[PDB]
């Protein structure tokens, strides 16, 4: 672990669940004082939470107060709160577009802009921003989603550039990871029925050079590693987790 | 030129100026029919012209379902409407972070979103968009702008993987060029004295492995190149027309 | 096309078959005066050809000085003599391996080296370089391939950045292509059987979202777009002629 | 830490001095069992040491039997050992150009081609290759250096894509740090003044976005991370650890 980051006040957006989740509980192990900003209930954990829509700049603005007064400091901010629905840019309706940009990028840039100003009053404050290797290669019919995505990495580099060197900003851009989310992608293609969804999340997997899909806590240890001292001279770039699939054509050669 | 150009219907978008209108003219020469979707009177010019807010996805529809209807279809789709303010996330108001955001990522959405029916049902449609050098390495205090470049791209590649391969989507990614918007931000830094003026952009200048910064029919090229069929296996990218300022590390050597 | 290639001088390397014999055709057609530098003999051919190994640094200099003193001058380089052979590090021995780098690096190096000093002396001399979209996503078993064609895009950005503003230097980087080459790369994983050779390639071509492989012609296009002044303030960067494919991850969405 | 290292047997080239030599004793203090392969002594070192010339394949494919041998097994190759010298591609000899991509580049090839039968006889074996920030942003007058590099990330990605999910390889993108290299780097520049030496290194230090260069063990910290089991889901990549030098433009904005 980073002994760095024992103590320290990390707030994680949309962690009651995947992702997110496996990002709080890793603080937790790594000894910090975790809160949980997310409109669903995490129910029974090992880190604090505060019902808040990352949508809704009153309540965020709110919930980072809270922390501050209550907690003395914030250190590391992680971005992670999402969402994702299909369709193309003609039959998917302008509200439902605007919507995933709402969540996955003007979220982002809410809690950072009131969380900043309290995190530069802290010793290297650090901000991870969870994107996606969709910031680089995309699927299809995901026209919001990728583009949420890939302005995330601007918004990261940008805060990035404006802070440094008080404070460090990256993001964090996984593949195929097994979460709720991906397995809700599964079914709305091959059904509800769970044996063959997991046939499809195999085929995901095997299109991936690690010939498998992801783990939340694998997405963690790489948000763990950028909120600490260890990435130090470490500031607005994307850590790729995703098995390889980025570098990957699908061109097959002679074996 | 690209002889393929001549006689087909073309839409660009914030043509009144700058880039817009050096874009605009090119399509002119090249013998399309040139329509300018923007908010401001381009005055005398060549191309046709319809008073249109980006923003203003109503009005963006009208005006396309006008111009198809009055020129019998819509073959090449220039976004170029855009817009810049400066300031740390702390310090613009969020009006006017968002404000950029509809300019330089929603109205390229709009226009896209509602010419794409028309346009596919031409021959080999193509659209290009302008993101800018900023897609990869960018500047201080300019999040929104950033972030709304970093999104361009990935609108781009989304459509271009939608609808490949009837309708290509590619993005040129210009770095300092001799426009007013440019001329503007030079006298926000050094004041009104044309002498001063030329001074500050003759230094962007130099930072430019070209020694000089771009000019807007050099955007032009790229564009008309994208658009037309000599680019006819080309989508998804972004063509930068940036002097060699993308690759350049600001670290002296031994000379 | 661009009037302004009419009557320059412009080499072009390993054009006895496929890609650079498309580009040597396109030169023609474009008014140019063009000279082949191969090993090969490009037979029937519409414009000259020297027979030199790229790879030999004093036949190479020899065949340049030709050129020019038989010319008057050399305006343009296009460097795309190439080869690949497949193997794990393991297996390939290492004389196969350094060839393959020898060949699709070194070559470049050569015909850059030597031509240079001519070339700058001639009103914005231009070279491009054919990489390939393996200097981004790669294919398995292809080490050396995959190492020499990013090491092109090395070499390319230094050209760039050490020669600018009098000479630019760019990149092709194309996905797979109906040359000759590819229907070798073909046969060795399906056998000689020309009709499942179809199917193989017509696999690769679905692979790419303009759902079919690209051709020798439109690699040209691009080169020769690079080569001339409409690509004036354009250097240092490579141009992907991929129909989508670096741009897309191998991962379905719902339809 | 990273525990699951200790006992680990690493191999790490070119590590008597600078970033070698601070990879080596990071991995000493993570409870590894250290072999450093290079042609100089690091005198009194914690970690073990075999005099190896890395362009020979014969001594670093005997070095790497010895130590497996000796040791039992090899969990991690850092590849590090490298060199620098400047000169425009006309003014370099062929002969140190080509032995910059001797080193740079077969010296990777050589020590990853020999430890790899080896390696894949362990609990997921990794290897690490010291790339440069010159991967993608470059600097005047070193040709045959930013080839190396460029290289390097090819070779990292092939090594990738062909052994996993067994193997895993990245690459770590260092931009200016604190070495001999470095400091000998300004002294072709400024001379021995540690005063004007100091300058020059402050100078570049402000080029990047932390302001400062950065440290060896800076490096090292991202080295251990792709090393770990931390990294278990990332290969294929370059870790950039250039204090936000490879996203800033160089052109400034009003403020």
């Amino acid at each position: 672990g980073f002994s760095d980051l024992r103590d320290k006040v990390v707030i994680v957006t949309g962690a009651s669940m995947g992702i997110g989740r496996a990002i709080a509980e890793r603080f937790v192990d790594e000894g910090s004082k975790v809160i949980d900003l997310s409109i669903h209930d995490p129910g029974e954990a090992k880190y604090d939470h505060i019902e808040c829509d990352v949508t809704n700049p009153d309540q965020v603005k709110a919930s980072i107060d809270h922390i501050f007064k209550e907690y003395g400091s914030i250190s590391v901010l992680v971005n992670n709160a999402g969402i994702e629905s299909y369709g193309k840019i003609e039959s998917m309706s302008m509200g439902e577009w605007r919507r995933i940009i709402d969540v996955n990028l003007f979220g982002y840039y809410y809690a950072s802009k009131f969380a900043i100003p309290y995190m530069i009053r802290s010793r290297d404050p650090s901000i991870v921003n969870i994107s996606s290797v969709q910031a680089s290669i995309i699927t299809k019919n995901a026209s919001a989603y990728v583009t949420s995505k890939h302005a995330v990495i601007g918004l990261t580099k940008s805060i990035a550039l404006d802070y440094a060197p008080l404070l460090r900003c990256n993001a964090v851009c996984p593949a195929t990871i097994d979460t709720p989310l991906v397995r809700k992608a599964a079914e709305l293609e091959v059904g509800s029925d769970p044996m063959r969804i997991e046939k499809k999340i195999s085929e995901w997997g095997h299109e991936h050079p690690m010939q498998r899909i992801g783990k939340p806590q694998e997405v963690a240890s790489a948000v763990a590693f950028l909120a600490s001292r260890e990435a130090s001279f470490i500031t607005g770039t994307c850590l790729y987790v995703d098995g390889g699939l980025s570098i990957r054509a699908p061109i097959s050669t002679p074996e």
